[PDB]
Formats: C-alpha cells, structure tokens, sequence
C-alpha cells in the first residue's frame, strides 16, 4: 500500500503535464527547434517538471527510497515520445478521466493506510473470499477448471 | 531482388509524406480536432496517401503480389503515431538523408537487376568470398571462432 501510494502521486505528477503540453503545443511550436538539447532547454523554461519516465511506467523492483530518489532526476522523454495520434480531443478526454480515476484511487489508498487493526485489513478479507471461491470451483471441476 | 525493389519504392512513398507533414503540421494544427476520424478526414483532404504501415515497415512473409495488393489500402496510422521527438530539425535532416540513401539504393537495385548472365550475379560472388573467408577463420581456430 505504501508503494502504491508513492507511485500514484508520481503518476498524477506525470500526466498533469502531458495534458498542458497537449494544450500548449500550438503556442509552443516544437518543430522550430533543432535537436533534443534545445527542445529540452525550451521545455525547462516553461515550467515542465523533469521526470524519469521508465521508473514511473515500470517500477519493477524499486524500493520506495529508490523510487523517490531517482524519479526527479531525469529528462523530458515522457513528453517527447508522444505520438501525434494522442494530440486529439478524445485523447484529452481520456487522459483527464484517467487522472480523475488515479486521484480517486490515491484517496482510497491513503484511507486504507489507517484502518483497524492494521493497515490493509479489508483487502485481505476480500482475497480470502476470492481464494475460497477459486478452491471451491477447482474442487468441483476435478481440478480441471472447465 | 524483386522483393527489395518493391519495398524500396513503397518506403520512398511512405516517408515522402511524413516529411511534408512535419513541414506542414505546425499550421495544420492537429491538436484542434476532436478524434482520429476527423483527423483522418482532414489528412485525406490535403493529399496524404493511405498506407498500411505495419506491412510497409515489416514485410515478413508477404509475396510481391500481396505486397503491392494490400499495402496502399490502409489508413493514416503512419502519420498519427509520430512522437513529438520526431518534430525537431535534426530528425527532419536525418529523414532527408535517409530518403537520399533509399533513392540511391533503389537505383542500385534497378541497375543490378539487368546484369549478365542472370540477375544478381555479382552479389553471389560476394557471398562466395564471405563464406570462404569464414570457413578459413573457422578452420584456424579449431572451429571455436576466437
């Protein structure tokens, strides 16, 4: 639950700059610039946060100190591998609603970190019920799971 | 050689739409449109060719009839799935020189399709030479290739 909390804050931070780059790409005129150096320089001046895109998309085995220690130490690769497919308005609606779902999930996570008698006590009851119904289904199908 | 000639012509056709889209997308302003159907409509209303991008860039086991039969009958995925990294000036320069290299290679392919005695007569001499020196270098190292 603590790892999920850190990753959700960092993903909110990532996608609520993709949204403003999509909104300001016409005023920004990215085609005018020479290479990745000048583009990263002109993106650092307009208030875009440097991020580590690989650790945010795939945090494989990173502990939480590793995850908040090398996250803000990257570049603008998150914003520069955007396809022109996703500069469209339905893509904007899709990203805004998934940001809303992520922050609702973040509120749910930080509410789950407090409950009695220890944090994460309802999720484990749900998983007990899921394991029980999978065992019952397996015992009925002669462990063939038809 | 017939397969290579066909794929080179089709890839010249594919990239000499992407380069002028990079030249004209600053004022085409695809960020203004709602979804990808309106975008595909307004891209087809300015003369961009519909292409099958997943078979131009990777012809695996397609014969030349089903290469020139179903590849000009695709969509605008080649042009809508461009990253914003691609819109810089150095990437334009690299695509221009890559178009030049493919044009030179297409000229070489049509030049050595017509040679005597049969098409591809010097290429097989070169492969004779490469196999012979690889056999020598394998015999010198007790077939361990140090």
């Amino acid at each position: 639950l603590m790892r999920e909390h850190a990753v959700l804050k960092l993903r909110i931070i990532m996608e609520t700059a993709i949204v403003r780059y999509i909104n300001e790409s016409a005023e920004l005129n990215l085609s005018h610039y020479e290479d990745e150096k000048e583009a990263s320089r002109i993106l650092s001046e307009h208030g875009f946060p440097p991020l580590n895109h690989t650790l945010i998309i795939s945090p494989e085995f990173a502990s939480i100190e590793e995850l908040n220690q090398k996250a803000l130490q990257g570049c603008y690769t998150y914003i520069l591998s955007l396809q022109a497919r996703e500069l469209l308005i339905a893509a904007k609606t899709r990203r805004v609603e998934k940001i809303k779902k992520m922050q609702a999930r973040l509120d749910k996570v930080e509410q789950l970190l407090q409950e009695s008698p220890f944090p994460g006590a309802s999720v484990w009851l749900e998983e007990i019920d899921a394991v029980e119904k999978a065992i019952i289904k397996g015992r009925n199908t002669q462990w063939k799971f038809h």
